[PDB]
């Protein structure tokens, strides 16, 4: 009757003042011969002797009807609050991989913001708790592609350094500037969950916050990306996606690409947020990161939308190709006018607000407007007091949204079938932002229980029973879309892969299998890769639940 069901758990395990789930789903042909009035039962059980800690009878059946097909029975072991290592074992039926409760969102914030520090470019690491090691790759970053007022092309720009974006190699404004924000978000909300040294970084023991020093790794590469008038060029990559080969073996040319007006504005957002954050640590490097921001902003006021990306551009690197540059206008605005208070900024966002401000949706590459939203909210003086109310009110609309969307599914993830995208487990993330947004203006335990169950979702509660973050949990990714972890067979750790997605580009995956669309195998870049700005909404959530 319970072959082969599964009890799924966080692979991790929980924190002991959290709500803790366990979900027993069982086999897709099955029940259909569920006996009226069954019900299964569940103990938790130590690790090392098998004694039983906790026992409870399992709520259900629910049929996950609007999601996974599944059919849950679930439970919520939340009274077993005692530190150790733990099973959860159904009677009869299926038992679980081991897990913790203790502090554990400590170690997954270490594995997921430590793993910038392992994407870096541009730079040798022989690091030894990991074992990863490469040497100096992509020194010659990189000759500009196309003419313009300052260059022609072939020039050498000095534009080394920042993160390789995923499993590639190639480097890219977009992701880096939404990425570079929401780390600095996590750290301005949660700074008693990141200290100096807490990542053993080559910057450990500065004096600053490690997560800073990693920000600034990202944003010091944006400074080099910016041209004199302050525009900022899209993104770095050779003509051709490299093989499965180590970074310091990817010796073709590369290039840099032409600039966007929605790049100059990300980067205007995400320097002008670093200019208020490093302030405390690093005066002159907030400084130059205000001044930066500054002539970004002066470029996009003398600019109309430059949104080009020619089909060529992608010969080795992913297009990126935000094609509206409103939303990422207004957050530069915001973060601009929060830090130095000047009406040229709000000016610009109460023009947006007569015509419309940005959609309220989760932070992505596309539309980061949401940090605006928040901050000019949180941290903006002397607003206009008409338009703070309409953001408020977007705020806890968003997040409404998205825990209705929760409550229609069995295994917590916000996300219906047929809407299983590229990156959904970073969608996932990120609703479990907004979620925590509008908790923070708004306290309200069901919205941070939500945001929990989507670190609970990648971390193995799901109907594939896997941990979406390398070398986390029982069952993580172990061939990642990942060229030096394939070239090297040296795993990186924490990295979060984009997960199921019902729009499938290669072999090993069918379409329209929705929280079931993945496959752990190298080749499934679209479900298996992992991307800095999918890590950044991980930092994120489980920031939150380090610190309380
Ligand atoms: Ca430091
Ligand atoms: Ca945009
Ligand atoms: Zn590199």
């Amino acid at each position: 009757l319970l072959q082969g069901a599964q009890i799924l758990v966080n692979q991790v395990g929980y924190h002991p003042a959290t709500p803790k789930q366990a979900v027993l789903a069982l086999a897709p042909g099955t029940a259909a011969g569920i006996r009226p009035g069954w019900t299964p039962t569940l103990q938790i059980v130590r690790a090392d002797d098998g004694q039983v800690v906790w026992e409870g009878t399992m709520a259900g059946p629910s049929e996950d009807r609007l999601v996974s097909g599944d059919t849950l029975y679930r439970a919520d072991f939340t009274s077993l609050t005692a530190p150790g290592r733990y099973v959860a074992q159904v009677v009869g039926g299926p038992r679980s991989p081991e897990f913790a409760i203790g502090p554990v969102y400590r170690d997954v914030l270490y594995a997921a913001a430590r793993s910038y520090y392992l994407q870096r470019c541009g730079v040798a690491i022989d690091d030894p708790i990991t074992g990863v090691s490469h040497a100096l790759d992509h020194h010659e970053d990189g000759y500009v592609l196309v003419d313009d007022p300052f260059y022609r092309a072939g020039t050498r720009l000095e534009a080394t350094g920042g993160w390789h974006d995923a499993g590639d190699y190639g480097k890219y404004v977009t992701t880096t500037a939404v990425t570079a924000a929401q780390l600095l978000k996590a750290y301005e909300l949660y700074p008693q969950a990141f200290a100096d040294g807490q990542l053993h970084l080559p910057e450990s023991g500065n004096g600053v916050p490690d997560i800073l020093d990693e920000v600034r790794w990202g944003l010091e590469w944006l400074f080099r990306m910016q041209r004199p008038d302050g525009a900022v060029y899209h993104k770095l990559a050779g003509l051709r996606w490299p093989g499965m080969i180590r970074p310091e073996q990817d010796v073709q040319r590369r290039y840099v690409y032409r600039i966007t007006t929605q790049d100059t504005a990300k980067a205007a957002a995400a320097w002008a947020m670093a200019a208020r954050i490093f302030a405390p640590f690093d005066a002159a490097f907030a400084r130059k990161a205000l001044a930066a921001a500054e002539q970004a902003w002066r470029f996009l006021a003398a600019s109309g939308p430059i949104l080009d990306y020619p089909a060529e551009d992608n010969s080795g690197s992913g297009p990126y190709d935000d094609r509206d540059d409103a939303d990422d206008r207004f957050w530069a605005a915001v973060e601009l006018w929060v830090v130095t208070g000047r009406a040229e900024y709000h000016d610009y966002i109460a023009r947006m607000a007569r015509t419309g401000l940005p959609a309220y949706a989760p932070v992505s590459w596309v539309n980061p407007a949401a940090l605006g939203y928040f901050d000019y909210v949180t941290l903006g003086q002397k607003g206009d007091p008409a338009i703070r109310a309409r953001l408020v009110q977007r705020i806890l609309e968003g997040a409404r949204s998205v825990f209705q969307t929760y409550e229609q599914s069995g295994y917590g993830v916000p996300i219906l079938a047929g809407s299983f995208h590229w990156g959904s487990n970073k969608e996932a993330l990120a609703k479990g932002m907004l979620l925590l947004f509008a908790h923070h203006l708004e306290p309200r335990p069901e919205y941070e229980r939500a945001a929990l169950a989507q670190l609970d979702y990648v971390l193995g509660v799901n109907p594939l029973a896997k941990s979406y973050v390398t070398g986390l949990g029982s069952n993580p990714p172990r061939n990642p879309h990942h060229r030096l972890v394939k070239a090297s067979g040296v795993m990186v750790p924490g990295l979060l892969v984009g997960g199921p997605n019902d729009h499938p580009q290669t072999k090993a995956i069918r379409p329209h299998m929705g929280p079931r669309g993945y496959a752990d195998v190298t080749d499934s870049y679209e479900t298996n890769e992992p991307a800095i700005d999918y890590n950044a909404p991980l930092v994120f959530v489980a920031a939150h639940f380090a610190s309380l």
